[PDB]
């Protein structure tokens, strides 16, 4: 079983555990549940105002006396500010509730808009991760590599990548634990990420995987977490993306196929159909 | 008396000291006070428009002449744009005030929405702090430790922790002062914080608490401030959380109980009922 | 003449130089000019719709034929969605313009709200700068110092300070220029800034002002720029503040008076009436 | 052919490749296409409600039976909340659809406002790049230089610049590739960028262009990418700007003309008409 899923999420059951986190819940529920909650409060509030009008008496013009239906639809036309003009308030109290209901309708619109903006304005990075890593010689050193691709034409500014090894380790007190190792990279910051980025960890005598083999990486249940962050121009907003690799997904001796090609016209070109293609000696 | 409270706030009386900071005050007052302020301005503005209409004359259809009540409710139905159709403006001046009032109503809605969004969209980190710290051997060194837990299923990106010692010190000029010491950590940046994080300060010969005891930490009135920051996925927004520990709350020789367990099914599992459990030799 | 003003702004005349920067201009003009611009477009757009209705003919119920006044106020009641019900559209064209005008009114509300939110949500740091700097011995080294104070009860997270020397220098090619020197600080990052912060630059043999005197600092026209940045809890938003000091404003041998006092009750207390008080030997 | 355009964008044809990225597309399409899309959905939704009302029967007051036109305009006056009062719902079903349509109108306004705010609030840095670079002696070292200018009076806080060399290189395994070199700068962070900034890369024995000539830079197809980032005070928001230079655009032996002048009055002054002027020995 893999501790980390391919999407970079955790695979641990949270056994540890309706308005204790209401703001978080309103932003994280599905859209149909969200729209349903908004609708319920919308209807519930009008029903409450309908009861308020009736409690005052027959204070709605052209309304059947004691009718909740008529009072409710008058509440709707008031809170929403439709104000057709057939059902209208009679007397100071009805007109005072109307003054209140209008305020309530504006406040509710502001709240609903605030929540919708927070849910909408959560963009995706649009970044593709290579399905595998490779370990192969680069500049005379065995180098762990993966690569990323921008799926959009807009560029990503101040793009950072973090490659973390997660493996079970034993302390000199005999304590066995999962340790996280930030892997030194040749380039961790790309000021402008536009097309493709080959992320590289030279396995030098300081690397946590120096001397390791495919087999020793399994025995430590070694996994590799990748985090990408950057400022996306399409959104003028920060974005991120995560991914995880198991030891099984390292191609020892592999080489990523070049995704940059030259056309017959001589134009430089990016072919992302080879993004997952790895070359290997047989 | 503790200079810092458990929540990381200061315990100093600010003896040093209604529109001098109005924007800050509108975002920091309680919600009932905020709603009351919005309501007051709402009613006050309509009253001002009611006086404006009356000052022009009897320019409201179906309104009792000289009646503020009728003019006020006509202002309400105009600013809120209900426009039932019984009370309507008569003449160019009343219609000009209506044109103005509608603008005022839109501007006021935009302002109210701006303030509501700023007050709403202030999420909490959802991070739990261990009730105590511990000092115990890790990797052959006495190590000060505390730990954090994510109370939500959504992950926190680029999570930083800062462990600061605050203690009374004396300069070589004889000046006694409170100094803040950033404590070097084994891991200060966790690219993805999902479940639990054990924060560690190896007390090596460079540590400000190297050689200190429980007693010497009291005599210096030593306290420990913790700051957590990160980008929460649930909100696509930055969050933070703070906490403070006294010397009394360091368990010398303690060991945090492991919150990660394996179920009979073999699934890895997180039990946060042991988050505050510390093991100690007796 | 001082190149930098006390507020950290530049004192250089920009001799180098209406819709070339319209978005910037809408956020930077004063509020009365902004409200005036919004009003003008509001009235101008209704006038344009009034002409559109008249161009179709007498298509407004209860409107005097050919009257711009009546058509204009009907546009107002339509765009603002008041819809009293006396002036109403006649025929498909008038009703089509109404369908368009309503859309225009919603789009204009969204635009106006977007601009208002951007102008409103620009908080101030609430940070006070000491009126002077001091140079005095701290930990056995002459140390340039200034200090900051939080004027609010809410804390500022991840607070950074940058102390820059600006002075006229000569290159070994003989070129005279203004150079900026980032001055090393004992603490440049305070994870939680709550009350007061004494910023310190030890003048060691690496300091750009090592060996300088009050007189040599004048001859180089030396100035000191201060930048403060942090995440304010009151706003859950980043804030900043700037300030500048001339050489005249350095008190050689000065010592800032302690703003932390103990009350008769024994409570620790912050007295900001001594924030600008400096002690000097005579 | 230049791999990077002067604006810092990539010049590679993306051969690699309507609701697969709908949120990105709504923010990136032109404004006329955006307004057209909003209009279409606006009209389409009203048409759907018109059909709903007719499907119930003749439930609209003063409406011609079976007329889509009349039902459609009644939908408009309901969703937009105009509510003139001539066309009004008859019976519980029509009034229930009205209750729904009003909600739909509010939700659609919130969505439209959210998208408009995201598209509007994407400010430009207002930063000018010198049309050329220069290599000339500074402080006794040949130094690559370009410079930036603030086109606005508002200052930019925590301004960063990154100067990257891009050139074709060969690995010791014989692999030819484009490598990116972060060029060390004398100043990469200017805490307050107000007027002009001369960015400098001393070509010391560690520089990737140490020993290179104008000719060798061509043979490697060397290009220089510039990224500027900062917090603009006019917007209280982060901004950025990018630019690219070819080897052809380096003036060997050049010196940027000083843009700072003193007036007859003695006031320091900034003349940006000389921003692109370079002095060269002939
Ligand atoms: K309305
Ligand atoms: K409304
Ligand atoms: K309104
Ligand atoms: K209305
Ligand atoms: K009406
Ligand atoms: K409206
Ligand atoms: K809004
Ligand atoms: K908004
Ligand atoms: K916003
Ligand atoms: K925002
Ligand atoms: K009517
Ligand atoms: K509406």
């Amino acid at each position: 079983p893999r501790i980390l899923n391919s999407d970079g999420s955790s695979n641990i059951t949270r056994l540890g555990l309706w308005l204790d986190d209401h703001y978080h819940d309103l932003l994280t529920v599905s859209w149909p549940v969200f729209i349903t909650l908004i609708t319920g409060l919308y209807l519930v509030t009008n029903a409450l105002f309908a009861l308020a009008y009736l409690a005052s008496g027959d204070v709605i013009e052209n309304a059947r006396p004691g009718s909740f239906t008529d009072a409710f639809f008058f509440s709707v036309q008031t809170m929403a500010t439709i104000g057709y003009g057939k059902l209208i308030p009679i007397g100071p109290l009805a007109n005072t509730l109307v003054t209140l209901e209008a305020l309530c309708g504006m406040l509710g619109l502001a709240v609903a808009a605030s929540l919708i903006y927070a849910r909408f304005t959560r963009p995706t990075a649009g970044v593709l991760f290579s399905s595998r890593m490779v370990i192969s010689d680069f500049e005379g050193k065995p180098t762990l590599m993966m690569r990323l691709a921008n799926l959009r034409i807009e560029q990503i500014i101040e793009a950072d990548v973090h490659l973390v090894l997660v493996r079970s380790e034993i302390s000199q007190e005999g304590m066995v634990f999962r340790r996280f190792h930030d892997l030194t990279l040749t380039r961790s910051r790309s000021p402008i990420f536009s097309l493709s980025w080959t992320v590289m960890h030279p396995i030098d005598h300081h690397s946590p995987i120096y001397g390791e083999t495919d087999e020793t990486l399994r025995n430590s249940h070694s996994e590799f977490l990748v985090l990408f962050t950057g400022h996306h121009e399409a959104f003028a907003q920060n974005v991120h993306a995560r991914h995880a690799y198991s030891s099984d997904e390292i191609i020892w001796g592999g080489h990523f196929v070049d995704v940059f090609t030259t056309l017959p016209d001589g134009r430089r070109a990016l072919d992302l159909g080879k993004f997952h293609e790895i070359a290997q000696h047989h």
